[PDB]
């Protein structure tokens, strides 16, 4: 499924992301454009193997198991394909995760290069939140 702007801001909203660990809801729905263009089925594979899934990109290295990454950890206990559902509460559970790892977002490469450091109140504008 393709996210509209703010109909996924209210989608991260509600499954409790806003000022989640201090990060405003616009780094969210920034860092959702960037990584996947608000498509949950979006997938990339890295150079080591590895390969990233859903709108917000969730590395099979450590965070979830797709079966063809050697030496993966599964930190958040779920097979990647999981994180390609229409429902993005897996994707929410599991960024949580990530973002409480000690990087904070920057562990989004998107975010760290086209987020942070900007206006992100301007992804959540017009919105009815």
């Amino acid at each position: 499924k393709v996210f509209g702007r703010c109909e996924l801001a209210a989608a991260m909203k509600r499954h409790g992301l806003d000022n989640y660990r201090g990060y405003s809801l616009g780094n969210w729905v920034c860092a959702a454009k960037f990584e996947s263009n608000f498509n949950t089925q979006a997938t990339n594979r890295n150079t080591d193997g590895s390969t990233d899934y859903g709108i917000l990109q969730i590395n099979s290295r450590w965070w979830c198991n797709d079966g063809r990454t050697p030496g993966s950890r599964n930190l958040c206990n779920i097979p990647c394909s999981a994180l390609l559902s229409s429902d993005i509460t897996a994707s929410v559970n599991c960024a949580k995760k990530i973002v409480s790892d000690g990087n904070g977002m920057n562990a989004w490469v998107a975010w760290r290069n086209r987020c942070k450091g900007t206006d992100v109140q301007a992804w959540i504008r017009g919105c009815r939140l």
